[PDB]
């Protein structure tokens, strides 16, 4: 791995971003003078700056001083003062896709794409690789919780990586391998609502493949086996489908653990016990085991990095168990936001919990998701047995009226199959819920916005 001629300092723009963060520790590691951005300080921001990052809270044109490159963040505005300042320098701005493109350049790089499951399975092939002592780096777009962060530098050739489609940015990437996990309706206003520029693009994605690499593509969605015969590289499938190159069978979840057995293309069978619920994740770890067969690495690698996988960030995230005055119960975080996803998180939930109760506290995300989705909100958080409603985390948008959390209380409350309880004032939310709380309670904090934040400020109380 060479050096980047003449790249003394890189300078981000938003460094506490869940992507940006990862480069930046990345290239922290690799030796070159980092600085970096925010708007907020966190966890992540404190950890970067104690390893040798200068971060600054605010954006100031000053911040720029000394950066031999500037890395920006999609979430950036054109306005912000380091951005337009970088520009004037005639210093190099790129996208954070970019970036990570050049730490893939001179890599062995194992793309991560598709609409789901991209952070866990990511998660997951990394911790096979490190299991079968291959020392990969990864940069990952949540936790990986073993790691303890997003990302590792590692001193082999091999790179894991999430590649994000949000902004057609992973066509910067050019690598080795390339996993979709599934394709659904998602981040519609770079695509401009059509399904179809998406489709294309994903094309083009795999397309950055050389000659010689390798396609893994999920057996059981149909838009992606419509897609096999343009991809023009070698296609690997995987999943239930009696037509998957890896398929699944036998899949029983115990508890939060999976148990299955992969049959691969030379009808060789492998017995997974899976660390994580749902049939969804035995697809994930199932790609991840794709990826490893064809990789060469033995199954007892696999294997033991699956039995002991524990978990990416604020994907089905176990908090711990708590004693509370009126019952036991088991926190757990979860990222999903879209109504499919809070469905796959109960159904992964009713699964390993028995005949207990599952509470959840939800946090909408975005007034204009939440008047798009109504209906499937209603529906779907009607399922659980319990329920309290936190107010929409905003992310910049002005209140839709009708799109609120009190609005979709009223109606799931005239649906009739729960009585949701909004909670505003979340300094409240552990009072509510000890309320509430019955033995055995299995308590789902859910959403994308601060609603993981606040359960961990809860579990941390609850300690
Ligand atoms: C788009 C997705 O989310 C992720 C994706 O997971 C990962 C990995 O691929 O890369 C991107 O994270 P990222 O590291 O660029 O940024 P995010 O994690 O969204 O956070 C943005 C950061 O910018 C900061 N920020 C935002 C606005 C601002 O004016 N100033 C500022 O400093 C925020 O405080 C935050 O710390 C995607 N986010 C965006 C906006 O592009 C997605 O997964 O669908
Ligand atoms: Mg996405
Ligand atoms: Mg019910």
């Amino acid at each position: 791995i060479p050096e980047m001629r003449r790249v003394q300092q890189i300078h981000f723009i938003g460094i506490g971003g869940a992507g940006m963060s990862g480069i930046a520790e990345i290239l922290l590691n690799e030796g070159y003078q980092i600085s970096g951005s925010d708007i907020a300080d966190g966890v992540v921001t404190q950890r970067l700056a104690q390893a040798g990052a200068k971060i600054y809270i605010g954006h100031a044109e000053e911040h720029i001083e000394g950066a031999s490159v500037v890395v920006v963040s999609s979430a950036i505005k054109d306005d912000n003062p380091e951005l337009v300042t970088s520009k004037q320098k005639r210093i190099p701005v790129i996208q954070r896709a970019q970036m990570l493109a050049e730490i893939m350049r001179f890599r062995h790089g194992i793309a991560v794409a598709g609409t789901h499951g991209k952070t866990t399975t990511t998660a997951m092939i990394s911790m096979i690789y490190t299991q079968a002592k291959l020392d990969p780096t990864f940069v990952n777009g949540g936790l990986v919780k073993s790691a303890g962060k997003n990302a590792h530098l590692g001193a082999s050739r091999y790179l894991i990586a999430e590649a994000d489609e949000s902004d057609a940015s992973f066509l910067h990437l050019q690598p080795m391998v390339s996993v979709v996990t599934n394709m659904e309706p998602d981040h519609m206003d770079t695509y401009e609502g059509d399904f179809e520029k998406m489709k294309a693009t994903y094309v083009k994605f795999l397309h950055n493949l050389p000659f010689y690499g390798l396609a893994v593509m999920c057996a059981d969605d149909p838009v992606l086996m419509e897609l096999v015969p343009k991809v023009g590289r070698q296609v690997i499938t995987y999943g239930f489908s009696e037509q998957a190159d890896y398929r699944i069978e036998d899949y029983e979840q115990t508890g939060f653990q999976g148990h299955y057995t992969v049959i691969c293309p030379n009808n060789e069978r492998i017995n997974v016990l899976l660390n994580v619920p749902g049939k969804h994740n035995a697809l994930n770890a199932t790609a991840a085991l794709a990826v490893a067969k064809e990789e060469g690495i033995a199954n007892e690698a696999i294997l033991e990095a699956l039995a002991d996988f524990q978990g990416a960030g604020r994907r089905f995230d176990q908090l711990g168990e708590f004693i509370r005055p009126n019952g036991k119960v088991r926190l757990v975080d979860d990222y999903g936001h879209h109504p499919t996803e809070v469905g796959v998180t109960i159904k992964a939930a009713r699964e390993g919990w028995g005949d207990k109760r599952i509470v959840m506290i939800f946090q909408p995300h975005r007034y204009s998701r939440t008047r798009d989705l109504f209906d499937d909100f209603v529906q779907v958080l009607s399922q659980v047995d319990a329920l309290i409603m936190l107010d929409v985390y905003a992310a910049g948008e002005a209140p839709i009226v009708g799109a609120d959390s009190k609005s979709l209380c009223r109606s799931i409350r005239n649906l009739g199959k729960v009585d949701p309880i909004l909670v505003s004032d979340t300094s409240q939310l552990g009072d509510v819920l000890d309320q509430i709380i019955q033995d055995g309670d299995l308590i789902l904090a859910q959403g994308a916005g601060s609603v993981s934040k606040i359960s961990r400020g809860l579990a941390e109380s609850w300690k």
